């Protein structure tokens, strides 16, 4: 029965500890208590209290999606890091098990989470690159070599949860962290993340992903699996290319009927794109997932088509380049 004793051992209280134990731990989430997992964060006598123990860095600054991504700083050891306010109510555990114990370079480090109130506050580390959806709003498009690269990356990031069973759910550059330099991606905002066999996505409460990048058995009620993030990456490349979300240009009215009923956006893949490149977006984007490539299967392909055309040479921020 032990499971059971584990979990009203960490209930109550803030403590230093793993992954694991928070896995436990958020599962009766989805007053003060959590896990936090490394020596930065420091739990006082048994509490982690916002303005009391850790502080959002002044003016507060806003981002994400819902402005619920701020910096602080723990008061005792001065670290400095980034947390993300998931109201209570709709908290989902998978949000964190997507993150928590994963040591891989393209998944966001997870440092801790901590229930306080109606919040629960998910701590992590601080990439300072920006999101790749702010820097394409910045450069206005990405030059090819520079997206299959970030592509390749993010496929790595869905290989390792693919591996794990566990789907994203909500792939495009805004939740893609880049690190300082520009060098490393890293997926975050895993709260659309499922565990996994495939079966429909859409019934009861699921709240579902950012439409433009909606695979088509997502839209059309169907079978989905591992492959809905494969789709999403590739509505992601066009983005990066074209500077602007697949099918945005063409409809207007509801977009979600035109992914069910036409062909897919392989007409957005710019002229001038090598074929490789052409190529592996198109094995990406086919409509029945059974034909869509696996991660592993398109991770390969972009690795090539990158080679193809010289490797990365483009500067991380070069000159402004207008959406087509
Ligand atoms: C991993 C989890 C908790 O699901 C999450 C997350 C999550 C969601 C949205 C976000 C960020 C993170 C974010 N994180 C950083 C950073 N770590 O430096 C910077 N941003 C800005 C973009 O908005």
């Amino acid at each position: 029965p032990v499971e059971e004793y584990l979990v009203h051992a960490l209930q109550g209280s803030v403590s230093s500890g793993q992954a694991h134990s928070l896995a436990s731990l958020a599962k009766t989430w989805s007053d003060n208590e959590g896990v936090l997992l490394t020596e930065k964060l420091k739990p006082v006598d048994y509490e982690y209290r916002e303005e009391v123990h850790w502080m959002t860095h002044q003016p507060r600054v806003g981002r994400g999606s819902f402005g619920e991504v701020h910096r602080m700083k723990d008061k005792q050891t001065g670290f400095q890091c980034a947390v993300k306010k998931v109201r209570l109510e709709v908290f989902r555990v998978e949000e964190l098990v997507a993150c928590a114990g994963l040591s891989s370079p393209r998944i966001v480090p997870l440092y801790g989470a901590v229930r306080e109130g109606p919040w629960v506050n998910i701590f992590m580390e601080l990439l300072e690159g920006g999101s790749l959806g702010q820097l394409i709003k910045q450069m206005g498009c990405l030059p090819e070599d520079r997206a299959l690269y970030y592509l390749g990356q993010a496929l790595e990031g869905l290989e390792y949860l693919h591996t794990r069973r566990i789907l994203h759910g909500d792939v495009k550059a805004d939740n893609v962290l880049l690190s300082s330099d520009g060098s490393r991606a890293a997926l975050c905002d895993f709260g659309h993340a499922l565990c996994l066999q495939g079966k429909s996505l859409l019934t009861g409460d699921y709240i579902p992903g950012t439409e433009t990048h909606m695979a088509p058995e997502v839209v059309m009620g169907k079978p989905c699996d591992a492959k809905v993030d494969i789709w999403s990456s590739c509505c992601m490349m066009l983005h990066m290319l074209n500077g602007c979300h697949p099918w945005t240009q063409y409809f207007r009215g509801p977009l979600c009927l035109k992914i069910a009923s036409e062909p897919p956006p392989i007409r957005e893949i710019p002229p001038s794109c090598a074929p490789l490149t052409a190529q592996a977006i198109q094995e990406g984007l086919r409509k029945e997932p059974v034909h869509r490539a696996s991660a592993m299967e398109l991770r390969r392909k972009v690795g090539k088509a990158l080679q193809e055309v010289g490797g990365l040479k483009s500067p991380w921020k070069g000159e402004y380049k207008e959406p087509r």
